[PDB]
């Protein structure tokens, strides 16, 4: 087709933005949940491992993600991006712009993961990890929802990635954490409120770069990107609120690290919603995100018992979930939605939400077990 | 009419810029002023006070300080956006886009303030003090001079909110300054050098932000969005030196904070001319607001005696009104301004100026005695 | 011409991002690698002169650097942009846009030389610095490449600045370096791991702002600012895992500072590449400028002996000059490359790169050797 010079201003500007919650926003987050003696060894294999991402996006990940193929994958068609005329156009956008989009979402997903787990794996057995769950887990799973692939071919609704990115990502995280232990020194048992003003310096970068996350999936600077800017503002608003009230209910208090994951879990449970539903819709998903996080967290702490890093799995993995089936719900017209495809009804668009869920979490749970236990057997997982 | 997606680009994005201003840059402005004990209780207030504006933005703030009414106020036809079709246009982007932009208006305005005050007034009290001065205070007066009301009919010039904004702010940061005392700590009496780093950073991303906030005032990327994003530059940078200069002739040494004191006052000054005046009346009104800025707190340190991170309200409302004063001049083509409206003489601007400069401070000064009286009698103010 | 709206909103956007790579980019890059004593004052001195930039820029550096004239300048016919109409035309945005993404690569040249300078010059002796060099090799070197002077009327190929930007503030930091010596404090011969997370901070600062400063000077949101910013992402990753690689098998393990150096190394290396080459070249020039970032540093160290903000322009001076050589190869259609001018071999072109290069070091180290003088003879260098 013909490339629209809007749109591909809006695309390389939101592809900027998602970048930045990679560098330094999942970084800069992170980096004031663990203790400073590990924080440069995390922005390292943060930035390593975004580097990796990057590379081998375009070698094979974009090709193997979006190419057309099957259910599962694409093709290698495009290694390198070979075979892509620079004029080549994806939707309204030059392809290239596409590649580059897409390969940002794939770097933030990664980062999620490396950010809470750097400090306790080590630095050659992360490489190898992301190799193998960015290629068997990401790759099939962004080919399922965004490639045309077999949850795309049943009408999951997922508009940024509730599934690609959070729940793929925090179950990654939480096998990580299940498999890879950590010994928590005397006085760190909780998180260092010193450090705090950086998890909220990562927290606003992501909150930021996340409106290029949402409102650039639309993939055109049009009404619906205009849906899902507006919809991330008021989910992620509503969850900051509803996380605060139900901590404020549950501690007498609200918290920095409260009203920061509220902001998260309002951003991850609209994610997968923000360009089907209606700003009510949001607003409702918002605050359920926030009060399902702060329940998601808590129960984290229950196992944990400590504060950890990657509790943030539990915000990502229960907003995640949260979100992926609201979308089922709120994305219909009567909820001021955008509607279900053909012959869809609401309840076999969350059965079909549940089926993503569910794909998802085995999926990724599968690959990452595999990823960690390849990387354990060849260089050895924890530090 | 019809959306320019290239508009609904530029503007989604200016959007973004000033979301950003208040996440994290007011936050992280004001974290660099405030001691370290209250820095967290800061981040926090100011974290749920945006949340809360931005869903009071959606549920009627947009309908009452947008919608069409009395010189006051607008309706509220708009409730929850109700009655705005996706694909309503405003100019010359869809309708839920102007709802996203001049709801971060709504943000950074009350982030202004409440950065300030948040260490020194009670959680629930700020709550209280929001949603009566945000309703009762920015609505209306976003309404009189955006919304077609009192202001804009007397044809005041404010391309992005030296009054709405700025002003505003700084009057209800002030009064809440003079109702709410605080405990100055011995050893704390003047801002420690060693968080000024987070002043700059704070400065840096308001002064990035503030593009989006200058240029997307003008509703579209077109040549007036490039004078004023170009005016933004050089009023910003001739306030740095003019505050420079003005703090070297008066204290023999430039210093990190008044550098970035007359950035804020340049862009503050700036604010309502950007998209009215010439670069040379930029220029000018970039040295003029520098040096009354560093007056501005100079005087205000008289009175206060001690640093106080309500001294930047003393930037806001100096250079705010200096800046809106200046519009009344530089708008002239003689000067290279736009010109003025129709039978318009300079004479008559200035003194509309005036007007608007007067109503605003009297308006958002009793509404926000009001609000902080209302906290104060329902659940105490000073914390 | 006409002005397309959406190069408008692109452009401005870009000139944000790169604005964001000196306020606070190189501020927060350099303030990790300086000692806390010096940080506020290096701030300081990158603020104002940021701002003095921003004002020679506007009353006649864009005049003289993109006014038509000789080789070497332009002309003074748009002092303080006089003569310029608000819809005046540069290229398909409007020229107004063009004064500022062309000022804001002034700034994040005069800010790499400061931030490494600021701690061991004299605050008057830096502005006399910035008005000598900006005014006589800034503006003059742009005029020559992109003022459509000198090397440009030669075929060099340099899209975004190899030689403009950072060779030539490569070379008059080491000069700069060479004519000022420095004290090391016992204790401070390494860069304080403790502040490297600000390092890291700066570098993704300039890593996203990069992007406005490579895609955008494709001067529209077209398939080659497509392809700048996909080459960006891939150049800068292939630096961060060359320069990994090549610490690695160096010294036994990565560093953040290593991993932060490649990614600068590889967005210098790419910076003059992005638009002429494929992303296969991007890759290799990414790979290439990696090692060759951290050969140059390792020969700084050896002279220098202790790790100094200076060190900077090892990686800027090195991989600009290896990108500048690099691009002369790479812009070949059979490796993928836009393809060279007309009657252009690749033997021609790199002598070419090879000539703007050596204009670039000479005149910019003479210009600066000059500067630094006239602010020794008046003022005073060294603190």
């Amino acid at each position: 087709a013909v490339a629209d010079k809007a749109d591909n201003a809006f695309m390389m500007i939101c592809t900027a933005l998602v970048l930045f919650m990679t560098i330094p926003g999942i970084a800069l987050f992170y980096g004031g949940l663990i203790r400073g003696k590990n924080v440069l060894s995390m922005l390292t294999q943060v930035t390593v491992t975004f580097a990796l991402v990057c590379i081998l996006w375009v070698v094979y990940g974009y090709s193997l993600a979006s190419g057309e193929g099957n259910n599962f994958f694409g093709n290698i068609n495009w290694l390198m991006l070979k075979n892509i005329e620079l004029t080549a156009v994806m939707g309204s956008i030059y392809q290239y712009i596409h590649v580059a989009f897409q390969g940002s979402f794939a770097c933030i997903t990664v980062g999620l993961i490396v950010g809470a787990l750097a400090e306790r794996i080590r630095f050659p057995a992360v490489l190898i990890f992301v190799v193998v769950w960015l290629t068997l887990s990401y790759i099939p799973i962004a080919h399922m929802v965004w490639g045309g692939g077999l949850l795309a071919s049943h009408g999951a609704l997922d508009f940024a990635g509730g599934t690609v990115v959070h729940i793929n990502a925090a179950i990654a995280g939480l096998v990580g954490a299940y498999l890879i232990g950590k010994r928590v020194g005397f006085g760190k048992e909780a998180f260092k409120p010193h450090n705090l003003p950086m998890v909220f310096t990562g927290t606003a970068i992501l909150y930021i770069g996340w409106f290029g996350f949402n409102a650039g999936s639309a993939g055109t600077a049009n009404e619906i990107a205009a849906l899902a800017f507006v919809n991330t503002v008021v989910a992620t608003a509503a969850a900051i609120l509803g996380w605060i009230f139900g901590e404020w209910a549950l501690r007498g208090l609200p918290s920095l690290l409260g009203a920061c994951s509220g902001a998260i879990a309002g951003l991850v449970g609209v994610t997968p919603a923000c360009g089907y539903i209606g700003v009510g819709g949001a607003l409702i998903i918002g605050v359920v995100a926030g009060l399902a996080g702060l329940w998601g967290v808590t129960m984290l702490k229950r196992l944990l018992r400590v504060d950890d890093p990657c509790d943030v799995f539990g915000v990502h993995g229960v907003c995640g979930i949260v979100g992926c089936i609201m979308t089922g719900i709120f994305a219909a017209s009567s909820l001021g939605g955008v509607g279900f495809a053909e012959g869809v009804t609401m309840g076999h668009q969350l059965l079909v939400q549940l089926e993503s869920i569910a794909i998802t979490i085995v999926w990724s749970g599968v690959v990452a077990f595999i990823g960690y236990k390849l990387a354990d057997l060849t260089v050895g997982l924890r530090v």
